[PDB]
């Protein structure tokens, strides 16, 4: 006799995900997150009259969970201007910007991935089940840096691999496990054309937070925002859950949703077993940010690499006209190198990679800084893949999900969809 | 003041599909299957010991609808011996049973699929919009043997298409529309290694009806077998449904899932559009059958084609061990090359494929004499891709779903499913 059959903690994609689960099966069921708003490390905003997304924002049919999803609610794709390209940039290490033709700029990035993943098919035949071979365990010891050094990349092709390295990793390259790389390359069909095509090409008709509301209206769960959970007890064949301002909810069982990083946030009665405390202790490697520039000047169907000492890593155009001028979505890997709140900084940044524009103004998003993020998409550190099942396992009456926790596309809103459809199964077994 | 919100017709992956949709939004659902069984053109039974699949039986994590389904319900994948094979021939149309040295015998099909396929990425940038390209609509004026006729091949490659597209048309690749193997292939990554890994590797843990069940255990639903639906009416703004009793049910909203290829079992008032009528009258494809074969020896790992005049088109090893001898799992293209229900026939193939060996056993479906299926996995002719939308259109309270009506894998389980989350969606559209 519980409050609730089900809490469960955080209304990303994730948590939506489970209490949509939980909530068709009848589940008396409660969602708390802590935030003002849903959609987690998904924010659909607007700027410069045009909706942004300034966390996570490109989907794709090889995505099986997400695209179901998609299809259950009847969400078309929204196509953002990657094909017939304009211009392609690599700006160095050394703070040089390069244009290169967009055809050889396509070739050579495909085939340093081709390289850098050429044992995908061996080392990951089933990559929903990331250890089943023993050479993924065994690669689980290099960084992605260590395989960089010996594929002997052209200068142009290790400026390009490093720096989409860089942003996945969201840290410097050296610090990136290596297996988490290949791993995503075989879900992406074992090819660079569709992985490439999966990462940045094309968005949710309607917004990550459209999907977000569909999923939660479907489950007629109870939504409560502005409220972080900072303990949950195991008592009474249930659990209680605390929350900051000691307000106590009941529950036959809770759903843990929220960022590995965040962890630190709330205390667990009895402690979480060693491996979790463990990966907690770690946390995921991402410090990245996101940022939107309105540049007066038509740039046109752009795309840029900026290797790990420069900030603007990741350029692509979400917009361009001769009348509105251009939006320039930017991914940043590491927080430190930019301030992306800092208006200045941003301004001289984006004029030494596109030297002449004026910035008619910037809307931008750090995640690293958030205290409910802290840091961005999953990213997995060296050995720390060979661990997952760890972090996966329920521990008595709480099921953990979020993208972290999942086996496929872990830095996607498709592995957090995964998770939360895990966690209602699991939510009914417990209940069973 | 119906007998029910909605009901479905056809207990295959489409309408327990659908029906598990409606049950969940609260929809008072019937589902009438016109077999004494569920399934459809996926059929778990036993032989030789052993669990077998007489219908549809792999499925790929890159099938998003089928593995978002998994996730769901916790079903895992099972491995056939399809990696390091022991024995790899080619049956010619002649007659000539070879042997190819098992590399030899993957790249040749790897070069002759990369070659049939080459424009994929131009024609299906977005397979699941298979009409999205001028390109597209071209070529559905081509069968895939014009443009096998335009790659010359050679000897081995040709004979090992041209059995892989009969098999895939059930029929001659002289009948067989283009645009549909190459909107195929886009799905599976645009790349014949992931396309052909999606093909026949892995199998549902559990079996096809174990999904079926766990779907329409989830529904709620009321479900009523051996009750074949043989007339449809608009009235009173619901439909009446009568079955071949005579008996009358009445329904705010029909779905129907029945395969194209039944649809003369149906009368419907007022009559179906025109471009129905015409999909009706046309049919798909495909005239195949399957079958599993018991010998005494151990073959090992087998995968054989033959080609379009030789009846054993697709051969693999289902089982095998010194003890138990081995079991053959073996599709056939067109029942009209070899009567599967006639074991002197049978056996006399099967030897002519793989000279002597002692037949222990078959156990055989005819897909294409069955009445509720009348063909096996949709295969459709020259033209009719172009025109998918008129068989995918509502038709006032009438929803209409199945594999044939799929957008994606349409040849696959992964398509029927597909179509039930479309078909729910349009369900509540319609009960708004
Ligand atoms: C900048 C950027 C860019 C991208 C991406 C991320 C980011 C940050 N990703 C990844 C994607 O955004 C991400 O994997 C999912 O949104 C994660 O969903 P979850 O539900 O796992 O976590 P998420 O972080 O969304 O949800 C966790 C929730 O818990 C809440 N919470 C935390 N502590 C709490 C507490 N104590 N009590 C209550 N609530 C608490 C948080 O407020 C949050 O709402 C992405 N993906 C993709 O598919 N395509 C892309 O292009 C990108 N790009
Ligand atoms: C031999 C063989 C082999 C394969 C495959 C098929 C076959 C026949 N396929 C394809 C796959 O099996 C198929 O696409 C789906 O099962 C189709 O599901 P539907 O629900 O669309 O039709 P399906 O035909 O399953 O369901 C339609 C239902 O309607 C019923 N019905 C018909 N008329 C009726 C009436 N008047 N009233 C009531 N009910 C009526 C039928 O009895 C049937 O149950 C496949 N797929 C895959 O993913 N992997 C594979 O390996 C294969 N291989």
């Amino acid at each position: 006799g519980f409050d609730y059959d089900v809490v469960v903690v955080g209304g990303g994609f994730a948590g939506a995900t489970a209490a949509r689960e939980c909530g068709l099966q009848g589940y008396r069921t409660l969602l708390l997150e802590a935030r003002s708003r849903l959609g987690g490390r998904t924010f659909t905003s607007r700027f410069a009259g045009q909706e942004i997304e300034l966390g996570g924002t490109w989907v794709h049919w090889l995505q099986p969970h997400v695209w179901a999803e998609m299809q259950r609610y009847g969400l078309g794709v929204v196509e953002d201007p990657l094909t017939n390209l304009d211009k392609t940039l690599i700006m160095y290490n050394d703070g040089i910007v390069e244009s290169i033709s967009p055809d050889e700029f396509g070739k050579n990035i495909r085939i340093a991935f081709e390289k850098l993943c050429h044992d995908a098919w061996e080392v990951f035949p089933r990559p929903h089940e990331p250890m089943f071979t023993e050479r993924a365990r065994e690669l689980d010891k290099s960084s992605v840096l260590d395989r960089i050094k010996t594929l002997g990349l052209s200068r142009l092709q290790q400026a390009q691999i490093n720096s989409y390295m860089a942003l996945y990793a969201g840290e410097t390259t050296d610090k990136f496990g290596l297996p988490g790389v290949l791993k995503l390359f075989a879900c992406g069909g074992w090819n660079y054309d569709a992985f490439m095509d999966t990462e940045t090409h094309y968005r949710i008709q309607g917004g990550t937070i459209g999907l977000i509301n569909a999923m939660l209206t479907d489950s007629g769960a109870e939504v409560r925002m502005s409220v972080p959970v900072t303990a949950v007890e195991q008592v009474n064949g249930g659990v209680k859950i605390k929350t900051d301002d000691d307000e106590i909810i009941t529950a036959g069982v809770v759903v843990m949703t929220v960022p590995l990083n965040t962890y630190k946030h709330i205390d667990f009665t009895p402690a979480l077993s060693k491996g979790k405390q463990r990966f907690i202790k770690e946390g995921q490697l991402s410090k990245g940010a996101k940022l939107y520039v309105h540049v007066k000047q038509n740039l046109g169907r752009v795309f840029a690499f900026a290797d790990e000492q420069q900030p603007l890593n990741w350029v692509q155009t979400r917009d361009y006209s001769d009348e509105l001028g251009t939006i320039l979505s930017i991914t940043i890997a590491r927080k430190e190198t930019i301030d992306v709140n800092d208006r200045d900084a941003v301004t001289r940044e984006v004029q030494k990679m596109f030297p002449g524009v004026e910035v008619l103004g910037t809307a931008a998003y750090d995640w690293t800084a958030d205290p409910f993020s802290l840091g961005a998409w999953a990213a997995y550190g060296v050995g720390q893949l060979s661990r997952l099942k760890d972090l996966q396992a329920a521990e008595g009456r709480i099921v953990f999900a979020g993208a972290e926790t999942s086996n496929g596309w872990h830095a996607s809103i498709d592995g957090a969809v995964e998770s939360g459809l895990r966690a209602g199964r699991e939510v009914k077994q417990l209940l069973s």
